[PDB]
């Protein structure tokens, strides 16, 4: 019943950066409908000030899967060279992580939605979700798993590997909705 001690989280950047760094978010926009529905990331408006994780490992490797497909099929049709390297960042969850579905249940109670078209064409979605506020430092990103494809011999290669920043404190998701 416990907030999760541990998430995850799928990103294309690699650990040079990521393990010495931490996570920043892209800006000040802490609307959790915007974010939710993929408004305020990268693809939209890029100044969510939030950084999604997962509790389900399995889901950040669907993502994972799926934009290592996307450069698949981006070889077959001779629109790229097949290769892909993502990273699968495993993070200690501490109070500034906040479940997205009682987040969203409660903006959404509260102001309303405004369904596909807050993003254009997105629901919003928050089964595993948990949104750290604006940033995850270095300190609580614990490994690694680097997936590498080579997209010529097709051949994809797993490692994984430690954070010497990370420390061991005690903590946990935060076990409330987020509110601005
Ligand atoms: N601060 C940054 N600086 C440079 N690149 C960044 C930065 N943040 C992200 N990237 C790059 O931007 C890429 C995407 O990271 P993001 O914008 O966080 O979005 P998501 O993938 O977590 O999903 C966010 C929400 O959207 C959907 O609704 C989801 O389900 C979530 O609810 C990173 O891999 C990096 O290449
Ligand atoms: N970037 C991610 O791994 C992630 C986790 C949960 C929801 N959306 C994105």
């Amino acid at each position: 019943g416990d907030p999760p001690a541990t998430v995850y989280r799928y990103d294309s950047r690699p650990p040079e950066d990521v393990f010495q760094n931490g996570f920043t978010a892209w800006g000040n926009n802490d609307n959790v409908l915007e974010h939710l529905t993929g408004r305020s990331s990268q693809v939209g408006s890029s100044n969510s000030a939030f950084v999604s994780t997962s509790s389900s490992r399995r889901y950040t490797e669907v993502y994972l899967e799926h934009r290592m497909q996307e450069a698949v099929e981006a070889e077959r049709a001779g629109r790229g060279t097949g290769h892909f390297i993502g990273y699968i960042y495993e993070v200690r969850a501490d109070n500034n992580f906040y479940g997205a579905a009682s987040s969203y249940f409660e903006y959404v109670d509260t102001y309303g939605d405004n369904a596909g078209r807050i993003l254009a064409g997105a629901l919003a979605t928050y089964q595993s979700e948990y949104l750290a506020h604006r940033r995850i430092p270095p300190e609580n990103i614990r490994r690694v798993t680097r997936v590498y494809h080579n997209g010529i011999t097709g051949e994809t290669t797993t490692t994984e590997y430690s954070n010497a920043r990370y420390v061991s404190q005690q903590t946990r998701a935060n076990p409330n909705p987020y509110t601005s």
